[PDB]
């Protein structure tokens, strides 16, 4: 039975274990090894968890950053109880009116039980004001009635039990450069050089230049200008192979030390990747497709059976003014004033680090003294010791120790920057990993979006093996989990077949009659059963159950994406939800955009500012695949302003096309609230584009919902790849209430534009530090450093806050006249 476990782990991750086995790797063998038995003892520490305590396992609270209806019922019988509580009151004193009720009904304690939110895995529990949790929140703006279904304890255990599986050498250190076979048209050569992170450890030194028909031979030695004690644990030889009369053809890095800390003898074959000189950054492990990448065999001189100094044997071996790059007089000065830096400046530790001399072990020696005795930083300061200008193993183990105290809802923010961080790492064994993968055994939200991070890009050979593993280590945490991602991957894989259909039939033959096809092929009985009753990727509290084939259909444009809706008879309307399967584009930048504007959301909130964003979930699934989440009764911009006749919204003048539709859909008194969420959200969506840098914002990339709040999608530019600020006049004219003078009604929307820009700019260290480490995904508009600099000034945070005001209103008072 062991087998099958594996059997659909390999189908799930997708890719075979026994290609694991296949490497016979030392490295990948401790590490299946070792995180099988620690996520199994995370398992069993799981299921000690008490049944209030699986709660918060398996269903986190969703809190968000004068009286209501509320209906509440029992799993037993269908029958119901409509209830009037305040949004004060405990979710304790609900389930004791629901108790008392069933008394009274049913012949004659609330700490027994727990309140679920109908058809969703969401569950209502704690010391917390109906109001803190975000279902009653969406219920109280939407005018719905929250609908909880009392679960006594018994039931909650039986869901528990139910998911059950030296300095000696001092001599210069040196390679031999011996062969390797490429391919090119002219001369070639080899650079090689040595980096602690980002910057050399010495200069970097080339080959001789060798005909370019080769497959060569050099059996040339490079001789590097540092000693070899005093080559850091963290050292990188990076080659660099290229043609000469410059292009470049290849690169390739390496660690001088295993993950057993032996310094490595002898010859090496470095299967190369691909290049666009030197590249520190790359991954450390070769070119998986041997057949095809060029090799590059060298050889490591045997100085001896060393390993590096054990930490026990380390340990025994004008500033505030430049407090905000520095002058090299002034790196002397905070390196000798460095113990005056542990005293009274703790988090000026990525300073101190950057001026510590990594290429002589004397230095770091005296700097990971004063680390191992270095007071505790904040999680903002932990962020940026994660960077891969930071690559000594104890400094981002030390980081990792100042994330511990990050909170469930503090990690799903950071997660996505977390996982790419993984890319930077030497070894497949490392803290950030256990950490992932510890936080992920203990919250089954995260642990959700922790997989699908790593299966999306399992298509990537240079993270397919350490993604892999990761992921199998889970599954080892929770089998029954890792069943219900894998009805998640048989769905998403029925609809890119779908989707595969639809491309081809709808080229072939008219929309109706392709929409008619998707749905024939939609009721096939293995479509049924794959896309329906599952945990939506997007959010795995919402349950897609019955899948309505007949309210599916897709989009005329070009990747054809999908639409597609459910249904539950045990949610109601909270059921009625949909996803959007695209496939075909590289949905990271909407994700990283997204979680951005859901981070200034909450933000913005936690200050007391409710800017009623529509922060819409995306999730990359695949290789340019993945989903996004329906937003329900909304409309684009542009089909809107299509001013369709026949209808509601008709205008005498475009100018209230778009005015027209609110009031159609907001009758009466109910408009007056509609433009305010317009206003609202048009501070902020604008504000946030701004910041961002996201150009090309028309009116087929912003749509709006019946409620009044404007939203933006479709997010493939942000960056600048410099965008002015963008004010269109008919959104103008619905602030205004369609009068063409309304200045205090525009002037608060001023109001609201400028605060929130000047909470974000409060902020704008976090918003550094986090797109810092995206920077290893890799994406095209995050790669250089000239794309963070854009939100440096975007933010002016190396200006003063009403400095920055004063000039945010000049490019405001340029965006109001091209209106
Ligand atoms: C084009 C369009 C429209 F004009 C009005 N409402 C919705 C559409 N529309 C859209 C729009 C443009 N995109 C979105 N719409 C909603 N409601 N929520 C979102 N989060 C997004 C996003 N991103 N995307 C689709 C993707 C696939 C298939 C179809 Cl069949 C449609 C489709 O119809």
């Amino acid at each position: 039975v062991k087998k099958l476990i594996n059997s659909q782990i390999s189908l799930l991750i997708g890719k075979g274990l026994h290609e694991f086995d296949s490497l016979r790797d030392p490295e990948v063998n401790d590490f299946r090894t070792k995180m099988r038995q620690f996520c199994e003892e995370a398992a069993a520490h799981r299921q000690q968890l008490g049944w209030v305590e699986w709660l918060q396992y398996s269903f986190p609270l969703q809190l968000e950053p004068r009286a209501l209806l509320v209906n509440v019922k029992f799993e037993g019988s269908e029958e119901s109880f409509t209830f009037q509580v305040s949004t004060k009151d405990m979710p304790l004193a609900l389930m004791a009116c629901a108790l008392r009720k069933k008394a009274t009904v049913f012949r004659q304690q609330p700490e027994e039980y727990a309140l679920q939110v109908n058809g969703r895995h969401e569950y209502l529990y704690g010391n917390y004001p109906l109001c803190h949790f975000q279902y009653i929140c969406s219920c109280l703006h939407s005018g719905l009635t929250p609908h909880l279904t009392m679960v006594h304890s018994s039931s909650i255990l039986a869901m528990r039990d139910e998911q059950s599986n030296l300095w000696s050498l001092e001599q210069p250190f040196s390679i031999e450069l011996i062969e390797g076979r490429k391919v090119n048209a002219m001369k070639l050569v080899v650079q090689a050089g040595l980096f602690h992170g980002n910057e050399m450890l010495c200069k970097t030194v080339s080959s001789s230049e060798v005909n370019v028909c080769s497959e060569p031979v050099w059996k040339q030695r490079l001789e590097f200008d540092i000693s070899v004690c005093d080559l850091p644990r963290m050292a990188r030889l990076c080659f660099a192979l290229y043609a000469v009369v410059d292009c470049p053809i290849a690169w390739a890095n390496l660690m001088l030390f295993d993950y057993k800390d032996q310094l490595k003898t002898g010859e090496r074959c470095l299967y190369m990747w691909p290049s666009v000189l030197l590249n520190p950054a790359g991954t450390v492990r070769g070119n998986p497709n041997t057949e095809s990448a060029a090799a590059l065999v060298i050889y490591l001189p045997e100085v001896a059976p060393v390993y590096f100094p054990a930490l026990e044997k380390i340990l025994e071996l004008l500033r505030e003014i430049l407090e905000r790059e520095l002058y090299e007089h002034e790196k002397d000065l905070v390196w000798k004033m460095r113990h005056e830096v542990q005293e009274h400046f703790p988090e000026a530790l990525a300073r101190l680090l950057l001026v510590t001399k990594w290429n002589k072990h004397e230095d770091v020696a005296q700097m990971l003294y004063l680390l191992c005795s270095w007071p505790e930083l904040p999680v903002l300061s932990a962020l940026e010791l994660l960077d891969f200008s930071f690559p000594d193993c104890y400094v981002g183990s030390f980081a990792i120790k100042s994330l511990r105290k990050l909170t469930d809802d503090e990690l799903f923010q950071y997660l996505l920057q977390l996982v790419q961080v993984l890319k930077y790492e030497s070894y497949l064994d490392c803290e950030l990993t256990k950490f992932l993968l510890g936080r992920a055994l203990a919250n089954r939200k995260i642990g959700h979006f922790l997989f699908w991070h790593l299966r999306s890009e399992m298509h990537v050979p240079s993270v397919a093996l350490r993604f892999g593993l990761i992921m199998e280590a889970y599954c080892r945490g929770s089998t029954h989990h890792m069943k219900v991602l894998m009805k998640q991957g048989e769905a998403l894989s029925k609809l890119k077949a779908l989707n595969d259909f639809v491309k081809v039939s709808s080229q072939k033959t008219t929309k109706p009659q392709t929409k008619e096809m998707m749905h024939m092929c939609m009721r096939q009985e293995t479509y049924m059963e794959a896309l329906s009753h599952l945990q939506s990727p997007l959010d795995p509290s919402t349950l897609l159950e019955e899948v309505c084939v007949e309210q599916c259909t897709f989009m005329d444009s070009k990747m054809k994406p999908l639409w597609i809706m459910y249904s539950s008879e045990e949610a109601g309307s909270a059921g009625n939800v949909g996803i959007i399967f695209k496939n075909g584009d590289d949905l990271r930048q909407d994700m990283l955009t997204l979680q951005m504007i859901q981070l200034m959301d909450v933000l913005w909130k936690q200050e007391g500012l409710d800017l009623r964003m529509t922060p819409y979930g995306c999730l990359p699934t695949g290789d340019r695949t993945g989903l996004i989440e329906v937003v329900l009764h909304s409309d684009t911009i542009a089909n809107i302003q299509l001013n369709k006749s026949n209808m509601a919204a008709t205008a005498a003048f475009n100018k209230d096309a778009l005015l027209n539709w609110l009031k159609s859909k907001n009758p009466g008194e109910a408009l007056d609230r509609a433009i305010e969420e317009f206003t609202l959200s048009c501070a902020g969506y604008c504000v946030a584009t701004y910041v961002l840098g996201i150009g090309d914002r028309h009116s087929d990339n912003i749509m709006i919902r019946e409620s009044g709040q404007l939203f933006h999608i479709d997010f493939g530019h942000f960056l600048g790849n410099r965008v002015p600020f963008i004010l269109t006049y008919d959104f103008v004219h619905v602030i205004q209430q369609g009068k063409t003078n309304n200045s205090e009604k525009f002037e608060r929307f001023r109001g609201y534009c400028e605060r929130a820009y000047t909470i974000l700019r409060r902020h704008g260290l976090l918003f550094l530090h986090l797109f810092a480490l995206m920077r290893a995904a890799g994406l095209p508009e995050l790669s250089c450093s000239k794309d963070i600099q854009y939100l440096k000034d975007s933010l002016a945070l190396g200006k003063t806050e009403e400095e920055a005001l004063k000039h945010f209103r000049v490019k405001f008072n340029e965006a109001l006249r091209e209106s």
